[PDB]
């Protein structure tokens, strides 16, 4: 395929990543073989397309290299390394010869590259009767100075290795304190650069993308490692990134490739906010009428009345939250099995904007499919792109349903006509 | 190819036009048919890309296919057409129709986009007894104003018009207006989109690349259209512009490719800066002297000697501005006819920097390779990278011409050795 | 007058409209006669004056003048023209040579002017089973992006054409869209720039002044055109707007002339904001005791007591939000039947500093005058500015009603005394 | 001594310290004993009282104790260590370990401090047909980001390792890297922390003060290390440095010591600027004039005359540069053996300002002194301050040489008079 197609496939998801704050937690075997000139070099290019970048590697198969061959053996607890005043000096070590190399191989393939005691660590203390000594965790994280280098343009890079107020150094886990920077910038995206392609489903499949629930529900027959990416992907999202993922930073050119492609090569992670959404029963028809009525008023919807509803309140959806009634949409039947119809798509003007209105529609639209309906009909006088922007397509009289056809004619509203092709 | 190597290719070329001001030329054929879509859509992505962007679109051929279609028509003079007060009053339309639906063809396909009275006109008066009337050309053009849109992001778009300080509007050449922008704007690249593959040579090839000297040359036997932007092309050059470009606007995704790979596909046009390089001769010598033994006393050059110099004062040449010497570079030879070696290279330290010492080395090589010379030595002590970087391979004493291999065991001075093959 | 009596007299209001905000919707009619060099002229001056500028024109009369004369009729609905593929396309047309003109003009007669897509269009769909096809209406305006063109000193020069993001480019309604805009920006000032000295009152004469009430008020007997002009222009104020105006801007400096006198030449209209002022009766006086307490023991209010306002309870008003007391006010009468006095004058300290006072005193003024009132005392010990700065004259003991000089000698407290003649 | 009264010691060099730029070269036995610790501390505090600070350390003597230690031997060649890619790969090591003690000693002892890609290096080459494989130099320094960061008040950590093109790392020499970073920054003051009270003279006391020259000369019987502090302290002054100083880092609390007292506890160094000073001869005389007249007939200037000046010219000097004559003074004398006079002082108005009459004022007091002259008098008509500032007190006409107080009664111009004591 050529170039113009492949720049010009790129080009939206440039857009999108485009002044976008980007943490990418790499593991620390990557800074190291061939895979860090590769890498280097695909962050560069980043960079050059205004992202903005922090990144932080970890230590611990490093050091464990040092470890088994020098006679010792590590203990993880739920996972985290219990390190002592020898490894915690290995470690700074470690992170001299890996910043230092990062640069040399991004400075060989005039990208400004910043780094910066933005971490004050605690040490994680005790697990299970077991001192971990010199494990830390973040206990703050300096994000004014961050966002400043940011501002800037420069690469923020961080070790795995933050500071005490009692002057001392602790190691940290690469792994939630990645997160845990993210949720600091909030940044939209978290990367995980691991040596694997993403996360594997039951049975073997990679997983493409995930809610943080289908996420969740693999772990609980998932190996420690997957585990904990897991949890702290889950911790990423609630404390307010915009999507976590989880890429083989080993694989070449994979981080271009997840990013700007609308493919990708390893699992996203994504969080499903609240929204109750379900049958409308006898009690909602007072708040729904109330949120129709005005609307039926202007000539934006159908008039309908209690009866009306009250005879098809099975029809119905509504979207609520804290017993309070947001939005509602039904579903339309027709003689022809094959057809359907959103009718009664409202939102309140309070609780407008925030995807409301698409997840009444999307609802809707599961609810269509299982029932065996392909095409989608939405009518509508003022609010057609709202449909046409979000997948349906043009069509005239003579395609509706044919009773569907004559109520139409015998309106005089004339509304434009539109559908969707529901998929199997 | 895959995605991830055009991506990896186009990295350098975007890495070079970031944050750079590209001044465009836009014929008005371009902005009409469906070529308007997918060159919106280029340029958006070039914003996205970070390049500062000016666009400015001519109007003569719509003019004329009003004009020939009315029963008129249009005198051009120098190439300048003739424009009334009704010429005048259709160009005011199709700019406003132009700006608008590239408007709408860039929002289609967010993108911030500035139009300004950045221009002040005069007519362009009287041309061989001919009265142009609203003929202008720019007299000033607000550069402040320009800078400060490009500063915040916003893609500045230009129409052929400008107005005058006695409440008149003028009707501008597109050619030669971007190319007086670029110049005000000292803009980095001037891009022209035509109608053409670029500029062709005295027999039906594209040129490619050519110097302004060449560009000017092939003038001599071009036609009208193609006379013109050569002319608007050399003025852009020497009034500052690094690099202008000649593509077709009309073939698809043309602008991209000529930006982001290490081919193109137009013609690209370069200036050649002054310098007088040219064999070194009798007088020379004090000078070449008095520049080389600095270096001699500091071990950095072999050392040399006023007969040494006197009798091979024809291997040598240098470099000069205003009778000034600024440089010098020698071509040794050897019993090896495939051999060669660049020696005695030396730029004054205050002239250092503009790539005068390139332009000895280019020059050497010129020389080395009209004797059928195929392998270029350098050796050096204290420069090495100097060549390694510009083309230059390490290599071994083994590898040396016998006799220089012989210098250099009783030289003591363990130089490093490289070399750089010279192409037929 | 002389000059520098004029130029005096505009200090005012030069310093109440610098660094302020106008929005000026502009009848297109006046883009076209020699009204345009007037206009722009004076426009010039206001962006002297350091006032921020976004001006918007129509197109309807134009459109229409082209219409009728091509054979076509328009139809409106509601006042909304239905503008079709070749109607749009020459309002695009109309949009260059339109800001053309006005820039030469403006050009002839260096101030910065400036022009943005900050308008995304929708539609307005289907009204009384009427497609209005490409009649939009503003579904997004880029705020940020005017904000700053404004900061920097531009004008904003905006035509009456939003684009969508499909790719189309609608036609949208001058006086709605001026209002839209405004409200947007939150601007002080809305001008709208039409063909008549204002808006008539129901027997001819021109309405200097209305509150959105009034306006609304004499829109039911009012002219279609006139009847929109007010729904815009209340539905701006709502929106936040301070003060929407309507002028001729046909008629030669009405511009100036309005913005920088004390009269005017046009109509203006103003919100009246909430505020419940009522007869205060038996159920407030604790509410008015636990208001008036504090303030009764620092000395700022004479002491009172449960019978003393028992027993007076109809010569005080209280102002109420939410059924929540905010502040009180009484007026007490005298022998001499011209005489009055606001006694009693307390807002609660947290809703302080919005007018409230103010509102009070204003209220009482209006029943001391319903009953013949022609003179107003108040007396204060810490208060007087606030009522010498509100309209009050400095007065003696020996000026008092011959009763209240009584209480006054017989108090200790040597309060200030003040006066406001009241009018017929 | 009382705390108010040091600090009120302090408070003139903190003024003269504040917002100036300070290059600290470190040599890194410093950041390992107890020393780090309140070292860390005293730069803490410079960074509280608004100092820019770039930090640098060194890496030889660790590196060797690493190597005699290993088997290996270093052999360093005009002072410069060959580094193999071993000692390399141990420098980023101990960089690493370093920059993260330091952190952790100044994080506990909030301050922020930030590190970076500042630095790319070339291979220092061959040095007397010795490989120093990677021993770098400074090719390139990143001053504007370096601007950047200690415009926000960061304090920059630099490890004495560059980058090159070619994507290699090499090893810094500290005392010439940071010379050649404080020279680029033109920073104010550049000092090297050593374990040396500073550079002692010919005979074993510490140099308090010393001119680039006394420096130089110092050398040629000075120890190789002293040898180098010395070339790269006097190259950072020439090129531009205001004064580069020699503390022993491990002396407790030195810095603070020797940058806020009218003492100090090392050696600083200062460059002694061009100015060409000396006995006034027959040629002088009608520049002299030219310098003197203007002067002499605004009535600043006693007035002299060609025979005046011809037989006195002896008294006078002179200050020239280029030929070109900028300033002149002469030295009174009297029948009383320890009084002086400063006569004749001028400097042209073009070439004021710049210390000039200072350095006339200068010499002449060392030829007065060095005729056993003890109290030097100046009469000033318009310009007693002058003096005033720069040592002399205020005198009166019974204070003077009985002879000039003759003088001064007959004069008419009531000049005031004022002296200074100078010292033997
Ligand atoms: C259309 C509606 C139901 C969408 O509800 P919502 O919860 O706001 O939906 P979402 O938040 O998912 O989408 C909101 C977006 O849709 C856009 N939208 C809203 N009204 C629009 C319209 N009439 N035309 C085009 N787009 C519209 C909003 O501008 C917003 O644009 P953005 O994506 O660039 O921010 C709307 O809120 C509504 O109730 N309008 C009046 C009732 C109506 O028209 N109902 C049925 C139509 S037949
Ligand atoms: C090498 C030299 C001749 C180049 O001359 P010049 O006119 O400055 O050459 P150019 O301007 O084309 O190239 C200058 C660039 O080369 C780089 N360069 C200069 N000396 C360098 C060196 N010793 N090692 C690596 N690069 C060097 C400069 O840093 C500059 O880098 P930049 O491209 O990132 O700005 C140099 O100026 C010189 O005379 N040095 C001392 C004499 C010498 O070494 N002569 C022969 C070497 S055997
Ligand atoms: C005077 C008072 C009743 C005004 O109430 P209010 O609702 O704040 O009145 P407004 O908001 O219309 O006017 C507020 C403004 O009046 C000014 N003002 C308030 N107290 C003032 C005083 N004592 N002297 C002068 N001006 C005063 C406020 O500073 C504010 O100034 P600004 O216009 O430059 O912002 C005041 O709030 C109050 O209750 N003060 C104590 C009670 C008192 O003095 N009552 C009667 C006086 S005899
Ligand atoms: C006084 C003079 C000789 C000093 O020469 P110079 O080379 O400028 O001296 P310097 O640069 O060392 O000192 C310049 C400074 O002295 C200050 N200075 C100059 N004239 C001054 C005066 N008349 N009173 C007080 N200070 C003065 C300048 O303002 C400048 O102030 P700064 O230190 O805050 O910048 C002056 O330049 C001069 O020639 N003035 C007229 C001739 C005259 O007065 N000669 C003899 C006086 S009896
Ligand atoms: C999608 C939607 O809610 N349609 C409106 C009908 C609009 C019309 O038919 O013209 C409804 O009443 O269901
Ligand atoms: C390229 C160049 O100028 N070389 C130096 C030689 C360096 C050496 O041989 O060690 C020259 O004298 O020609
Ligand atoms: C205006 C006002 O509220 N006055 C205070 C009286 C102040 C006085 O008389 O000194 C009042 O009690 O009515
Ligand atoms: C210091 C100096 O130059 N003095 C002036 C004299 C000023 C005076 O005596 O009043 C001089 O002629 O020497």
């Amino acid at each position: 395929d050529s170039f113009v197609a492949h720049f010009r496939e790129a080009a939206p998801y440039i857009r999108q990543m485009r002044g976008t704050t980007l943490v990418a937690g790499i593991d620390g075997r990557l800074l190291e073989g061939g895979t860090l000139n590769k890498l280097a070099a695909d962050i560069g290019l980043l960079s050059q397309l205004g992202i903005r970048l922090v990144l932080i590697h970890g230590a611990y198969h490093f050091l464990d290299r040092l470890a088994a061959a020098q006679g010792r053996t590590p203990h993880y607890c739920r996972g985290l390394r219990v390190t002592d005043e020898t490894s915690l000096g290995q470690a700074q070590q470690f992170a001299g010869t890996v910043r230092s190399r990062f640069e040399a191989a991004l400075c060989g393939s005039s990208v400004p590259l910043v780094s910066g005691n933005f971490l004050t660590a605690r040490p994680i203390g005790v697990i299970d009767g077991t001192d971990m000594e010199y494990a830390g965790v973040i206990r703050k994280t300096d994000t004014a100075a961050l966002r400043f280098q940011l501002d800037a343009g420069n690469i923020v890079w961080m070790p795995p290795l933050g500071h005490s107020y009692g002057g001392k150094t602790f190691n940290l886990d690469m792994v939630q304190a990645a997160a845990s920077v993210a949720v600091s910038l909030q940044a939209e995206k978290l990367v995980y650069l691991t040596l694997s392609d993403g996360i594997s489903r039951p049975d073997g499949t990679l997983a493409e993308t995930l809610s943080a629930q289908e996420a969740q529900s693999l772990a609980e027959h998932a190996a420690s490692e997957t585990r904990r990416l897991i949890s702290s992907a889950v911790a990423a999202l609630e404390g307010g990134v915009h999507r976590v993922q989880i890429l083989n930073g080993a694989a070449d050119g994979s981080l271009l490739q997840e990013l700007f492609t609308r493919n990708g090569i390893g699992t996203s992670i994504a969080k499903e906010a609240f929204v109750s959404i379900r049958q409308a029963h006898s009690g909602d028809i007072p708040h729904i009428a109330a949120l129709i009525r005005p609307l039926e008023e202007q000539g934006i919807l159908l008039h309908r009345s209690r009866e009306y509803l009250e005879n098809h309140i099975s029809e119905f959806s509504i979207l609520e939250h804290d017993g309070n009634l947001y939005g509602c949409a039904a579903l339309k039947t027709f003689a022809e099995a094959d057809c359907g119809e959103i009718a009664c798509l409202a939102v309140s003007p309070q609780a407008q904007d925030g995807g409301y209105g698409e997840r009444l529609l999307a609802h809707i639209i599961d609810k269509a499919r299982g029932i065996g309906i392909s095409r989608l009909f939405a009518l509508s006088t003022n609010t057609g792109e709202w449909f046409a922007e979000r997948g349906f397509q043009t069509a005239s009289e003579d395609e509706l349903p044919e009773t569907r056809r004559k109520d139409y004619r015998s309106n005089g509203r004339n509304s434009h006509i539109l559908v969707r092709r529901l998929h199997r």
